[PDB]
């Protein structure tokens, strides 16, 4: 066991091992506080989040348990990964507070879409590494749910990695309105159409890419009508066999009430792309999410020949969820996550 110290930083007791020094307040939301730090075991700068209210409910303590699980799983060059979890607690029966390291981020894709000017090149680069990542996640059956340019860390050797994978968190609240939360959303998501599916992160890298391609936000919808209604003027409405796989009445009805579009000619809204790239973005941006573009497709396609390395591509070790139906107590969801902590071994 280290040697833990005890401190107060904007009204919050730290209490960490002696290897994590200079901790300064970062930010804070409703999941936890933030700090940066030097981490003098390893030499880098590192992030340390303190978990806000891990076990206060029996919906807080599975979701403190599903985020270490997905944490301690992810193994790839372009998936954040875990550097350390600790406890203070020196047994099960004083176990209250979890503590996540990772490495520190710096730019996220944001910075670099509003204020660099992309070649070609560097749009080929960016969209191969989250492609490569993705075929990764979804190997293991996980969906991350969140994909946009905010929850993408990028370097200045434009290295790109995956990160905030979508624990079922966001609020009615969070996706309303003129809203950067709603704007990347597969149409069928968004207005509760169909059950969650790893196709649905395949459509945001379609919206991402696209605007990498022309600088501007591809759906930036007003309201979640606003936002279906520019989604269909570019790929035309739903075609009966597309209807015939939605389950609601009230769903069909409400589409059959709209005027029938055609799919728009691509080459004619992302003006001078390279012809590659405007294939690629046709077999992303699809309504019916059965016919979509995998990653292990899109990674073969003909826009990355100059990166795409099929020894160089890996597949995640198997990951077992059955958690996720299981009905447990707060205590039961609290044992599990105290013996994922003391079992973790850190990476080389
Ligand atoms: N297979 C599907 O993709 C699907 C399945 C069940 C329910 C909805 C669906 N897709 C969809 C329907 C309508 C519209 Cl406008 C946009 C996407
Ligand atoms: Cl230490
Ligand atoms: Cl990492
Ligand atoms: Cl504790
Ligand atoms: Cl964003
Ligand atoms: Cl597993
Ligand atoms: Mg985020």
């Amino acid at each position: 066991r280290p040697t833990f110290y005890r401190q107060e930083l904007n009204k919050t007791i730290w209490e960490v091992p002696e290897r994590y020094q200079n901790l300064s307040p970062v930010g804070s939301g409703a999941y936890g506080s933030v700090c940066a730090a030097f981490d003098t075991k390893t030499g880098h700068r590192v992030a340390v989040k303190k978990l806000s209210r891990p076990f206060q409910s029996i919906i807080h303590a599975k979701r403190t348990y599903r985020e270490l699980r997905l944490l301690k799983h992810m193994k790839h060059e372009n998936v954040i990964g875990l550097l350390d979890v600790f406890t203070p607690a020196r047994s099960l029966e004083e176990f209250n507070d979890v503590y996540l390291v990772t490495h520190l981020m710096g730019a996220d894709l944001n910075n670099i879409v509003k204020c660099q000017k992309l070649t070609d090149d560097h749009v080929q680069f960016l969209i191969y590494q989250i492609l490569r990542g993705l075929k990764y996640i979804h190997s293991a059956d996980i969906i991350h749910r969140d994909l946009k340019p905010s929850n993408l860390a990028v370097n200045e050797d434009c290295e790109l990695k995956i990160l905030d994978f979508g624990l079922a968190r966001h609020t009615d609240d969070e996706m309303t309105g003129y809203v950067a939360t709603r704007w990347y959303r597969a149409p069928e998501i968004m207005l509760n159409w169909m059950h969650y599916n790893q196709t649905v992160d395949i459509w945001s890298v379609g919206c991402i890419m696209a605007e990498l391609l022309t600088g501007r936000t591809l759906f930036p919808g007003t309201d979640h009508i606003d936002q279906l209604k520019l989604i269909l003027r570019l790929v035309g409405t739903p075609g009966a066999e597309l209807l015939k796989k939605i389950s609601s009445e009230s769903a069909r009805n409400y589409i059959q009430s709209l005027a029938q579009m055609p799919k728009m000619n691509f080459a004619n809204v992302f003006i001078g792309a390279n012809p590659l790239a405007v294939d690629l973005l046709e077999k992303m941006l699809v309504l019916d999410s059965d016919k979509r573009i995998t990653a292990a497709q899109a990674l073969a396609h003909a826009y990355f020949a100059q990166y795409h390395d099929p020894d160089d591509e890996p597949v995640a070790d198997p990951y077992d969820q059955s958690f996720e139906s299981r009905d447990l107590l707060i205590d039961e969801w609290k044992s599990l996550t105290y013996d994922e902590v003391i079992s973790f071994v850190p990476p080389p």
